[PDB]
């Protein structure tokens, strides 16, 4: 029921205020899902929700 979740591998940088700081090995869920382009999700290590690069966090 709604267990998709995803996780990142890389220790993306966010340029400003839009997207979010995920490291490699930490969770996330999926608010939303722009799809070829970028994504959606609160960050589970703090709580910020921002943008993600789909080449860096992948699913599980």
């Amino acid at each position: 029921t709604a267990g998709k979740i995803f996780r990142a591998m890389y220790d993306y940088m966010a340029a400003d205020a839009d997207e979010v700081s995920f490291k490699d090995g930490d969770a996330i869920i999926n608010v939303q899902a722009i799809d070829e382009g970028w994504m959606y999700g609160t960050v589970q290590r703090t709580g910020r929700t921002g943008m993600l690069p789909a080449n860096y966090v992948e699913a599980i």
